[PDB]
């Protein structure tokens, strides 16, 4: 039984718009911040790669559905490109080609018995909105509401699973480095916190919009996808344990405390440590923005489930490091990775499957066992179809998740593998492969071909259990 998926549990695979679509300026699509980064700053990206074509899923979406059907996916998580739908960012112009494209994809999925799960914002902000400052400018919360209204109105009759944002912990870092994630602005410790603040407000406005304007008719669920690494105490000391709690609160709690707790607001440790550090550095005002009591009440409770992206673990020990100011320095933990952990093709990603179970338990206890949908989990290599490392990664992580469900009572409701196919891996270009299907980026037809991991995941989805040969 510990190896069998619950009957209602949903299994599938995930992608994101800029990573797969191409057609970056086709049929009225406006430019986004990743068009700008890859066009103006190819020195920031491995091989100077761009998403101009990527998997060409704008043209090849029927092929994506075909492979999802072959895999046996019950759910397909994908994102909508804001600037494909609203080319100017604002809602004055709706691009009918963009509406037609996502309707075509949704209708194709449903005709093939696959449920769509839609991420509204997966990092591809319209450049016109970044020109106002982007996420640090709170005016984007209302713009985000207006974007979501267009999405609910056009697609919500057929889409019943929504994520407002994907990994704001990551995309806020686009405001903490001059050479990093789009829009590549160097305001660490200041602009990244402002970006988080706007995202939380935007998420809450979108949830309330759904309640007010769409839920009665559409009957779907709205969540958010938050990434989090497990942080294992370097030693069993109380002080190293404290540092790991700081990590959870500074990385997951930054977003999940305001939304998923009864109290709301940011975690106390986040407010207190930033306030103290800001005072010590001579600022009149804390670098952490504040919610009013009315905002705390508006934001808390804005969820129907929690989306989690889980990949890896770190070791945490008591202490402080990093540049002043920065979120890492403010967090009061010294982070490392254990040399013994198996590696991937991504410097940050080590294979630590038991960390997944620990993280799921941390979330269960902190947030009172919310329904959790694993919206990403996956592994990188540099190429190859006989992807034994990826097969091991998935079978181990799925076993650890099933223990969390069956042994630990964690309410995990679904799981989408990152990714359906090799795609544009952001600053890593096409150099790091996360797909269960391989794609030849030198072939204009971009054929998708199954790796061993696709075959193993198909076997898992078909049998609804971990095969005997992968059990302990």
């Amino acid at each position: 039984t510990v190896y069998t998926f619950p009957d209602e549990f949903k299994l599938g695979a995930a992608t994101a718009s800029y990573q797969i679509e191409g057609a970056w300026d086709e049929n009225g699509k406006g430019p986004n911040i990743w068009d700008t980064l890859t066009h103006e700053h190819p020195d920031y990206v491995v091989d100077g790669a761009t998403g101009d074509i990527a998997d060409d899923s704008y043209h090849l979406y029927k092929e994506d559905v075909k492979i999802l059907k072959e895999l046996g996916a019950q759910v397909y998580r994908f994102s909508i490109s804001w600037a494909r739908v609203l080319p100017e960012g604002h809602d004055n112009i709706v691009n009918q080609d963009g509406i037609d494209y996502y309707n075509n994809l949704i209708n194709e999925l449903l005709a093939n018995g696959i449920e769509p799960m839609v991420t509204m914002y997966h990092w591809d902000l319209p450049q016109a909105l970044q020109d106002l400052g982007g996420w640090p400018n709170l005016v984007l919360a209302k713009y985000s509401e207006n974007y979501a209204r267009v999405l609910f109105k056009n697609f919500g009759d057929r889409v019943k699973l929504w994520l407002t944002f994907n990994e704001p912990l990551t995309f806020m870092d686009g405001y903490a480095s001059e050479i990093g994630m789009a829009p590549s602005i160097n305001t660490p410790g200041i602009g990244d916190y402002l970006a988080a603040h706007t995202v939380i407000h935007a998420h809450a406005r979108i949830y309330h919009l759904y309640d007010q304007e769409f839920r009665a008719e559409q009957g779907g669920k709205v969540g958010i996808s938050l990434n989090i690494n497990w942080c294992e105490p370097a030693t069993n000391s109380a002080e190293d344990r404290a540092s790991c709690e700081n990590y959870q609160q500074f990385n997951l709690g930054l977003y999940a405390h305001p939304i998923f707790t009864e109290e709301g607001d940011y975690p106390a440790v986040l407010k207190d440590r930033v306030s103290r550090n800001s005072a010590d550095e001579g600022y009149t005002d804390s670098r952490l923005p504040q919610f009013t009591a009315e905002e705390v009440e508006y934001i808390r409770g804005t969820h129907d489930f929690l989306g989690i992206n889980f990949y890896t673990a770190l070791l945490g020990k008591s202490g402080v490091e990093g540049y002043e100011p920065s979120r890492y320095r403010d967090s009061g933990v010294i982070l490392t990775q254990d040399a013994a952990w198996p590696i991937s093709a991504s410097s940050w990603l080590k294979v630590v499957p038991w960390g997944f179970r620990k993280e799921l338990n941390w979330i269960k206890n902190e947030y009172n066992n919310p329904p959790v949908f694993i919206t990403e989990n996956g592994f990188s290599d540099y190429g190859g179809l006989n992807d034994t490392g990826r097969v091991h990664y998935y079978t181990e992580h799925l076993k650890e998740m099933l223990k969390a469900i069956h042994e630990d009572g964690v309410n995990v409701i679904g799981y989408t593998a990152w990714s359906l196919m090799d795609n544009f891996e952001w600053l890593r270009g096409y150099s790091e492969k996360f797909g269960i299907y391989a794609v030849d980026f030198e072939d204009p037809a971009r054929p998708r071909i199954p790796k061993e991991s696709a075959k193993v995941l198909a076997e898992i989805m078909n049998t609804r259990k971990i095969p005997e040969r992968f059990r302990d």
